[PDB]
């Protein structure tokens, strides 16, 4: 009955902040993740919009971890489509080296246009990609020695160093479909599961994911998923949630503007700004709801019911959505001091 | 005053293992920042066992994050082998992280197997490394880039986020004269290997400032830097010995990196253990490897004809960790504070 806690380092720019304060505050919360107990920090990576400056967690990740001692520091994700298999191989097992194993690779696929167009990807192949390059890393890390005749890269074999400092790299998925989920259950990867799916969906995830284990010939019962929320704590319910609302009213825009950003830097007003929707106001209500947005008891509630159904070793949450570092550590302290010693697991 | 850098190399040597390097590595990281140096230094090297470290963003990034003052540049970047957007957004990231204590060496990489493995055609190297610099400026500067370019096709996209330093601090790997036109119309400072005779850094020196000066940028604000093996001891002939093996395996390593019959074989040892020692040979003279008085000479002489500000020091070559503290001792008491500018 104990979660391992993980902290989101959000590299998210609101209007209302300059890059440095949501980069400082960053570094911050990383190093207030490290007082304060947190089993780990976690990196984002995205690409061309203030959804999130950091556009290399392995570079931010490589920091965090040279700025620490204790705590350990996963990527959620890491895009393998852009990047060569070997490169990312030996950047993990460099970083799982230097941090002594404290690192966390995790994977997934992505799903911006944008991303593939930049760096020159077919948005089509990125299942294949994705598992392709996994082998790739997988052999190099476990072997010593990769090459590939394989379908997207031709390259004979070369050794690829350093090892890992770890006897297996510690690695994560990024897995919302079913065929990725039984793929992640074949190759005995842990899930780690957005933020805006919904409690019950996340449940049969799981369940889906452990009858796959076992059919592969895996224990389920070895395999640690992660979860990620949003937690916002406050006594006064109706402040922290409109607190939260203005940030994920801009949250979910930015997000529009991101599928949207190769022709909008083609074309650079009264009438778009005015053409209210309640499109977005249904989706930020739905996020408040999922999410543990509210007082101590309200975090408490929604926390350990989705701990109950799911049954995750550890909880990732991100508490920016409240606005800047006063109003998030006022959060923290709360949920540390209130929340955090309440919750307990399913088993 | 001169600025001293320090190599963190992860070279293993067949006694060492990749733990024991790394470690060190680290260490001598923390040393460097104790010991008042100005900076420290990363490698990129693939496949090979004579540099472990294969992403000197990852290795710079996490040493940037273990220290407080020093600053920590890579020497080098191989450009081809990466998107150019992607280490824009490295490099700008860590540059806002590190608080401007970054600095981004770029060179072409000259090894075949590289360009080999990441698939790129290791003749159009040097045009990448051109275009791709462009790019990354102009990311920096402008805060969108697009390419319908020789090269790369993609549209207009803003990178972020937007640097600390309000240039981007870099330097430039330059072998060849026309590279070093290029540095220079580019107000790029040049990192200089540690295997040059000292009558042609004088000559790249020259050159640089000859060709700057036309494109019209000060050449005197421009702070060059140059690599150098050191290894200082009592027993000159100790020391000597100590890294005449090491570096025999070393350029024996670099050589393999780049690749009746019994007395074919047995012709190509003999062959190519002459080979590797006449480098050797020019390795030890050329770099400061000898009693304090030795190394106090030859340092002060190659500033002297070169006029840099920044000299970049390897100590790893005397042994492992033990070995090499009493050598960083040595030459911090006894070398270094008899070392002038131009």
């Amino acid at each position: 009955e104990d979660i391992k806690w993980g902290m989101f380092l959000n590299t998210a720019r609101p209007p209302q902040f300059t890059e440095r304060r949501v980069l400082e505050n960053a570094k911050f919360y990383g190093q207030v993740a490290e007082e304060m107990g947190f089993e780990s920090a976690w990196m984002l990576e995205h690409h061309f919009t203030d959804y999130g400056l950091c556009g290399s967690p392995m570079v931010m990740a490589s920091y965090i971890l040279g700025a620490t001692r204790r705590i350990k520091v996963g990527t959620a994700i890491n895009i393998l489509p852009l990047e060569h298999p070997v490169r990312l191989a030996e950047q993990a097992a460099l970083l799982d080296q230097l941090s002594d194993g404290r690192f966390i690779l995790g994977i997934g696929r992505g799903f911006f246009d944008k991303d593939f167009t930049v760096f020159g990807v077919d948005i089509h192949d990125t299942r294949a990609l994705t598992h392709n390059y996994y082998d790739i890393m997988q052999e190099a890390w476990t072997k010593g020695v990769v090459g590939s005749d394989g379908p997207f890269l031709n390259f004979p074999p070369v050794p690829v160093n350093p090892r890992p400092y770890s006897d297996k790299m510690p690695m994560v998925c990024a897995a919302m479909s079913p065929s990725t989920i039984e793929w992640a259950a074949k190759n005995g990867l842990p899930m780690i599961m957005q933020h805006d799916i919904e409690h019950n969906e996340k449940a049969s995830n799981v369940e889906l994911y452990r009858a796959l284990a076992e059919e592969h010939g895996h224990d389920p019962d070895g395999i640690e998923h992660t979860i990620a929320m949003i937690v916002a704590v406050d006594p006064d319910r109706e402040r922290v949630r409109e607190e939260c609302r203005h940030y994920l009213n801009w949250f979910e825009d930015a997000v529009e503007k991101a599928q949207n950003i190769i022709d909008i830097v083609r074309e650079h007003r009264k009438w778009r700004e005015a053409v209210g929707d309640t499109a977005i106001s249904k989706v930020v209500d739905n996020l408040l709801r999922l999410n543990a947005i509210g007082t101590p008891e309200d975090a408490i509630e929604t926390i350990q019911h989705v701990i109950d159904v799911t049954g995750v070793k550890r909880v990732v949450v991100g508490f920016e959505a409240i606005g800047d570092r006063d109003r998030v550590l006022e959060s923290m302290k709360l949920f540390d001091e209130q929340v955090r010693p309440h919750i307990r697991g399913a088993k």
